[PDB]
């Protein structure tokens, strides 16, 4: 339809869809016509798959997400109902992700150097500390959801889970410490090019309660990095550190490995 300038990013009429870039919700690359800014436009059929209650929860959650504002977190520009669908307008992160980065290293048959691990991990910690400071849980930390722009800037992405924390396996509540568990698994994965517990939930539970994951090599990864992983993936959420402590370690290690 026709441009509605008063409406900012809150109406489909102010965007030109350029391409479908994802599906399964459907995701389009679009441009905001008011300012030429590129966006990801996600269309969710919340009336064909969502209960009255889940709809309010999902919406209240998106409203909390829109208040976020950080260079390392994907910006939620807007969300609105139109054409009987939920439309979420997101910062476009198009150039790649941590999952792809790890694949490059696997293909070149080499490990990610420690300094490179901290270079990206510290930015991820910055994102997550912003979120936790705003009292928002991420809930889906995984390499494919950690975008990396073309200039190597980390963008923590929009919210059978990739990393299953013990409390989630047994259907306890997801909380801030569950984010820390995924963050620890991710750090391990950057260093090992494989998830720590790479099956079924019962054998997964067994391995977790017995730290049955292969140690990282001490000749490539410092005690600092290895201990930080170890504490973040403690089975007991009370034993895991808060994001503020993880972030502080990341910043110290980034500063002296560079
Ligand atoms: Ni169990």
């Amino acid at each position: 339809k026709a441009l509605r300038p008063d409406m900012g990013y809150n109406t489909l009429a102010n965007f030109r869809i350029e391409k479908k870039i994802g599906r399964g919700s459907e995701v389009y690359r679009a441009a905001c016509l008011l300012d030429g800014v590129p966006v990801a436009l996600k269309k969710v059929q919340i009336f064909d798959l969502m209960d009255a209650k889940a709809r309010a929860d999902c919406i209240k959650e998106i409203d909390l997400l829109k208040q976020l504002n950080h260079p390392n977190v994907i910006k939620y520009y807007a969300s609105f109902i139109e054409d009987n669908e939920l439309n979420i307008v997101l910062e476009l992160a198009d150039a790649g992700d941590l999952s792809r980065m790890i694949k490059h290293f696997k293909k070149q048959k080499r490990l990610i150097p420690e300094r490179t691990v901290w270079k990206y991990f510290v930015q991820l910690c910055s994102a997550l500390e912003h979120m936790h400071s705003r009292r928002v849980m991420h809930r889906d930390i995984k390499p494919a959801n950690v975008f990396i722009t073309a200039t190597g800037v980390v963008k923590l992405g929009d919210l059978t889970p990739y990393y299953m924390s013990p409390e989630r396996i047994h259907e306890n509540g997801y909380n801030f410490k569950s984010d820390i568990w995924s963050l620890g698994c991710l750090l391990y994965e950057m260093a090992a090019l494989q998830s720590p517990f790479y099956m079924n939930l019962y054998s997964l539970c067994k391995k977790i309660e017995q730290c049955d994951y292969p140690p990282l090599p001490s000749d490539h990864y410092s005690e600092e990095l290895r201990q930080l992983v170890n504490m973040c993936i403690n089975p007991d959420p009370e034993k895991r550190p808060d994001v503020t402590y993880v972030y502080d370690v990341a910043k110290r290690m980034h500063a002296c490995t560079a």
